[PDB]
This record gives structure tokens, C-alpha cells and sequence, in this order.
């Protein structure tokens, strides 16, 4: 816990000037269009403007803690509002442009922004989340579970078992669960694209799951402020803030971003809604 590779912390953020940003924001729409399997990779950097601090960022958990300062949160995580990006991507899954959604956020946003549980791997799990030791039911609650590490959260399963309630947050030792693992592991391998949005991609094997999609000709794009670990791999890197990213790309695509009603759980997807037709690309 201590002694954890905390990773590379506090690398400058790089800002694509503007026309450069365009450019490439109209490239990933062009991508999306002509992918048939689109699989998002989220991480802190997708929350960090719904004032959850990231982790790596200038102002992030590890960083300031190398730096014997503290990370700042301007909202609880209860009281935490889905951002643009968390909604654009509740969009994407409804109208059919994207497959599965890979995230190592622990913060809750994407179950309570109403994005279907059955197209989603929580790696890192989710703070709102306990899980029944005996019979594996979930329970997504209104609150964050008091506890971190798998423990007891002191309450009891109440289907139709009594099995001790533990929260689903990982420690440092802590294997990710086979489920969202193998799932996420088969929506990056069969992916012909790629996005990774707010993650450094440091984390195995969390981070290492876009490659995957390389495998077989699939096409990696990174929106990131600052490096990542598989920048190199990338067809396409954009550095700029995820939600001006995903606002233009919605824009490109002809979709709005939906108003959020509040905490909403949404256990299995429907079918695809209706969506624009497609341009002529080349
Ligand atoms: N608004 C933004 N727009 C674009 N990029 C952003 C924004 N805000 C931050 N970033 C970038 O977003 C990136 C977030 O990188 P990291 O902070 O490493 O978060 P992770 O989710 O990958 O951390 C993985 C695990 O590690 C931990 O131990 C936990 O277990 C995590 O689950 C940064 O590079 C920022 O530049
Ligand atoms: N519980 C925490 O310390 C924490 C911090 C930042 C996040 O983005 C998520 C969780
Ligand atoms: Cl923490
Ligand atoms: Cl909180
Ligand atoms: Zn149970």
C-alpha cells in the first residue's frame, strides 16, 4: 500500500492548438463512422471537471501526495454530476456507436448517469456498489458504501440469504474481477476501435486493454491532457479536455447529449435507437 508503484505522477499536460484539435476531433468522428465495434477505455480524467480529483493530473491524488499536499474535491461523490463526457456516452451505447464501455473509475458516474450495467466493466470496482460473499447479488446504493478493500459493510443480502454485504473497492493486492476482466478482454480483442478518454493507461492490465484491440488491424485513438503509457501505439492522439472533445465529436455525429434525471441504474441495454445516416467518407 505503501511501498505501491504509484507510476509516472504530474507529467506536463500538452494542449493541441486549435486547428490541430478540429482536425483530429473530425478524424475520430471519420473513425467512429467506419468502425462496426467501438469500445471506450474511461478513467479519472473523465470526472475531474464534476470536481472529482484524478489520480496522475497536476492536482491529482498521487501527484499532490508526492508533493506532501492534498487533493481537493469540489463536490462528495454522492452529490457528483455526470459530466458532458459520462453523457455523450450513455448517447453512443443508445443509438448503437458503441459496443462496450472499459472503465477503472471507482466513482460511481457511469452506473448513476443510467449507462446499461450489462455493456459496462467496473475494474477497479464502484464505491456505491457491495456485493452478497454467498450468492454474488449486487446492490447499487444511493450512498457510497462506508468501506474499501472487500470488507464487510456491516449489512446483510436480502433476496428471497443473509450473506455478509462487502463493498467491491480492490486494494493494491486485490485481483480485478473475472467477470468485467474476461468481458472487457472480449470487447478490446473483437473492438476495430479503440477510445481511451482521461486515463494515463500506467495501470495492468486496465491499461493495457486498447492494445488489444490493435491486434487484427483495430485502430487505438488516446484523448488525454497529459502522456500515457501506449501513446506510441496510437493512430491518433488528442490532447484537449474529454468534454470538448466528446461535444464536437457529438456534434460531428449529429447527436445530442442527453439531460441527466438524476442517480438512475440501468441494468441491461436496448436496442439501438435511431441515428443519423452515415456520410460518404472517402
Ligand atoms: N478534463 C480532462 N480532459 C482530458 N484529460 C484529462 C482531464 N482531466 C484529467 N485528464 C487526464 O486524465 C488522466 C487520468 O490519469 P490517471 O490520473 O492516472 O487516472 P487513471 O484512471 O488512468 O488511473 C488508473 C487507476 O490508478 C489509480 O491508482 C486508481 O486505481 C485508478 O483506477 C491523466 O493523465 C490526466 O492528464
Ligand atoms: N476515494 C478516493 O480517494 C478517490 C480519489 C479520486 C478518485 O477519482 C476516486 C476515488
Ligand atoms: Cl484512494
Ligand atoms: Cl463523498
Ligand atoms: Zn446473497
Amino acid at each position: 500500500p505503501f511501498t505501491a508503484d504509484k507510476g509516472k505522477c504530474g507529467l506536463p499536460e500538452i494542449f493541441d492548438p486549435p486547428e490541430e484539435l478540429e482536425r483530429k476531433v473530425w478524424e475520430l468522428a471519420r473513425l467512429v463512422w467506419q468502425s462496426s465495434s467501438v469500445v471506450f477505455h474511461t478513467g479519472a480524467g473523465i470526472s475531474t471537471a464534476s470536481g472529482i480529483p484524478d489520480f496522475r493530473g497536476p492536482h491529482g491524488v498521487w501527484t499532490m501526495e508526492e508533493r506532501g499536499l492534498a487533493p481537493k474535491f469540489d463536490t462528495t461523490f454522492e452529490s457528483a454530476r455526470p459530466t458532458q463526457t459520462h453523457m455523450a456516452l450513455v448517447q453512443l451505447e443508445r443509438v448503437g456507436l458503441l459496443r462496450f464501455l472499459v472503465s477503472q473509475n471507482v466513482d460511481g458516474l457511469h452506473v448513476r448517469s443510467g449507462f446499461p450495467r450489462d455493456k459496462l466493466a467496473e475494474l477497479h470496482g464502484n464505491m456505491f456498489v457491495e456485493e452478497c460473499a454467498k450468492c454474488k447479488t449486487q446492490y447499487v446504493r444511493d450512498t457510497v458504501v462506508g468501506t474499501m478493500g472487500l470488507k464487510a459493510t456491516g449489512r446483510l443480502c436480502t433476496v428471497a440469504c443473509r450473506g455478509e454485504l462487502r463493498d467491491t473497492i480492490l486494494d493494491w493486492e486485490d485481483s480485478l474481477p473475472d467477470r468485467d476482466l474476461a468481458l472487457a478482454d472480449e470487447a478490446s480483442r473483437n473492438a476495430d476501435l479503440s477510445i481511451t478518454l482521461g486515463t494515463s493507461l500506467q495501470i495492468r492490465p486496465s491499461g493495457n486493454l486498447p492494445l488489444a484491440t490493435k491486434r487484427r488491424g483495430g485502430r487505438l485513438v488516446i484523448v488525454n491532457l497529459q502522456p500515457t503509457k501506449h501513446d506510441r501505439h496510437a493512430d491518433l492522439r488528442i490532447h484537449g479536455y474529454v468534454d470538448e472533445v466528446m461535444t464536437r465529436l457529438m456534434k460531428h455525429l449529429g447527436l445530442e447529449i442527453p439531460a441527466w434525471d438524476g442517480p438512475r441504474v440501468l441494468e441491461r441495454a436496448l436496442p439501438p435507437l435511431p441515428r443519423p445516416p452515415t456520410p460518404k467518407l472517402e
